[PDB]
């Protein structure tokens, strides 16, 4: 038996850093604990007290376990995008029973000091878990990436790399709209079977039973590559660099393969013989554009002509493994963590 406290005190349950990491990050570099929280905004917030709903796991986070965005600080609990219910607020534009998506804490109930870098959401006729995928980061980014970065045409043949991730499966499934001739690379044969079954990818290969990447892009670009949609760097970019067309484009989103441990890109002569323009980009300059995303996005669910794969695990005691997990490629699609459905 326990007593309610005659002070308000309840259990807010956490996910510390407990140290900043080296290589590979592992479950016991965070740790479970219980905290305790009086649900009380600190006198003259202008921010939110909110109840946590579903936390994102997003690969950019292992940068933020490395000592030098700014570190995560070993001791507090992980940061990163969540969608969250307003208990209390101090900018009237939020009301307890609000639901907001945008960074937090991974824990039961967070104080969000600032609400300038929340959004409020409005429409709630699709999994509230949208909001920390294609209603989210990785769906902007994937938005920006591809018709921002890419220059993309129809008749154009694109290459995506972790394809059917939170990212690469809307990358594809735009790219398919625009009349493209698209691929992707995926690390599974039940991710290569939903490319292609469920996205309508054209075509898709498993890149750990490939011994050769040249041949396997051969076999599926004959003529070669006219956008490359990098996720993952390392062996694939090397891969892709010959077979760009004449005018290519490689939009780096991101070099998943290098997060945890080093790696040389031998192939850039192809970037002049192929006349290849190749840039990187950061979803946070094209948040301006994310209404304008919701107004295209949310009839594509609606009706049918987008779709999207989450993986969810249920509760914090779930995040640390599902993090990790990230860079074994144990998540089938965009991963997510479910603390509470409200
Ligand atoms: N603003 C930005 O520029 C921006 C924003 C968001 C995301 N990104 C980047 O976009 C990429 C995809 O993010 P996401 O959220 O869509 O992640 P995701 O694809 O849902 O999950 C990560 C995937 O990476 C693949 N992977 C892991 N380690 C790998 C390796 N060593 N070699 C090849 N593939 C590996 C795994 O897929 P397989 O099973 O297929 O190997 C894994 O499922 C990441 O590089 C991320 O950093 C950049
Ligand atoms: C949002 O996701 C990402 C962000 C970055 C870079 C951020 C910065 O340089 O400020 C890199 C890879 C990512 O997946
Ligand atoms: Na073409
Ligand atoms: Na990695």
């Amino acid at each position: 038996m326990a007593a309610a406290s005659t002070e308000g005190v309840i259990s807010n349950k956490q996910v510390i850093l407990k140290d900043y990491v080296t290589g590979f990050p592992k479950e016991s570099d965070m740790q479970l604990t219980t905290a305790t929280t009086k649900l009380k905004l600190p006198e003259g917030s202008k921010g939110v007290l909110v109840k946590n709903l579903y936390l994102s796991c997003d690969p950019y986070m292992r940068s933020r376990m490395t000592k030098r965005a700014a570190s995560f600080d070993a001791g507090s609990p992980i940061v990163g995008y969540g969608v969250a219910k307003v208990l209390e607020s101090g900018d009237p534009k939020f009301k307890k029973g609000d639901l907001i998506w945008g960074m937090t804490g991974w824990e039961e109930y967070s104080v969000i000091t600032s609400t300038e870098s929340l959004f409020k959401i409005q429409h709630i006729d699709v999994p509230l878990s949208y909001y920390t995928g294609i209603l989210g980061m990785p769906g902007m980014t994937a938005y920006a990436g591809f018709y921002e970065i890419c220059n993309p045409k129809k008749g154009e043949t694109v290459f995506v790399s972790a394809a059917s991730g939170a990212v690469g499966q809307l990358v594809g499934q735009f790219a398919k709209l625009l009349g493209c001739y698209v691929v992707g690379s995926a690390g599974s044969k039940e991710k290569v079977d939903l490319l292609k079954n469920k996205f309508g990818f054209d075509n898709a290969f498993n890149y750990k039973e490939e011994p050769d990447l040249d041949a396997a892009l051969k076999r599926y670009f004959p003529e070669g590559i006219d956008i490359y949609f990098e996720n993952v760097g390392g062996v694939m970019l090397d891969a892709v660099l010959p077979n760009m067309r004449v005018h290519g484009r490689i939009a780096v989103c991101g070099l998943i393969s290098q997060y945890n441990i080093d790696e040389g890109c031998h192939n850039l002569m192809y970037l002049i013989i192929k006349q290849v323009r190749m840039q990187g980009f950061l979803v946070f300059s094209y948040y301006h554009l994310y209404e304008k995303f919701l107004e295209m996005v949310l009839p594509a669910i609606k009706e049918g002509k987008l779709t999207y794969v989450e993986d969810v695990v249920e509760g914090l005691e779930s995040a640390p493994a599902a993090l990790i997990g990230l860079y074994a490629g144990r998540n089938v699609g965009k991963q997510v963590v479910v603390v509470s459905r409200e």
